[PDB]
């Protein structure tokens, strides 16, 4: 299928991306630069992200999902499904509002596109009604992540696809943060893109830490497989 063709020969081998948030959760503002690269045939993506302006002021665990889904590894007989792709090189927008139970609300804003060779996110986040003492602002969740399978559908009359799920963070108490995420993806460009049958991506997320790193930092490696059209 030539349109299969063009999305599929930009992502058959390590490809190198670059992340750039621009933060402000309850006017705490604060930028992050992230480098690493993905392999969307073993659905394999290595990231490092470096808070540049000092302190990350909410919990690095919060913005994995902000901080790739082109990188998701479609099994052959799901290859018609896979939007993402099919939306490059000319990228696509991810909106999300994620509201945390009991407390504030992220609003985030990305654009996902190649700059030559270079696979771009660049997002902006808006935070507002945390609490200063909150789980979030008063950095009261571990550092860890849990495999989640996320739920894609066409929104066809955006010519995009809509997501919802729920990430649950765990608090040091022994406690859980619900994080209820609500997503809408739409082309950049005007071309034909491909919508898909209801599926989902599985992901399995590990953060970490580089020894050799000062910063305020997250080392962040996923694996995400489609799956769900049997």
């Amino acid at each position: 299928d030539p349109m299969v063709s063009k999305g599929e020969e930009l992502f058959t081998g390590v490809v190198p991306i670059l992340v750039e948030l621009d933060g402000d959760v309850n006017g705490h503002k604060f930028s992050v630069s992230g480098e690493g690269e993905g392999d969307a045939t073993y659905g394999k993506l290595t990231l490092k992200f470096i808070c540049t302006t000092g302190k990350l002021p909410v919990p690095w665990p919060t913005l994995v999902t902000t901080f790739l889904m082109c990188f998701a590894r479609y099994p052959d007989h799901m290859k018609q499904h896979d939007f993402f792709k099919s939306a490059m090189p000319e990228g696509y927008v991810q909106e999300r509002t994620i509201f945390f139970k009991d407390d504030g609300n992220y609003k985030t804003r990305a654009e996902v596109k190649f700059e030559g060779d270079t696979l771009v996110n660049r997002i902006e986040l808006k935070g507002i009604d945390f609490k200063e003492d909150g789980n979030i602002l008063g950095h009261k969740l571990e550092y860890n992540y849990n495999s989640h399978n996320v739920y894609i559908m066409a929104d066809k009359q955006k010519n995009g696809i809509k997501v919802n799920f729920k990430i649950r963070h765990n608090i040091e108490d022994g406690s859980v943060q619900l994080a209820d995420h609500y997503q809408q993806n739409t082309p950049i460009g005007d071309g034909p893109v491909l919508l898909p049958d209801n599926h989902y991506l599985s992901y399995q997320s590990a953060l970490s830490k580089d020894p050799n790193e000062k910063r305020d930092h997250m080392v962040l490696l996923e694996f995400v497989t489609a799956a769900g059209i049997t």
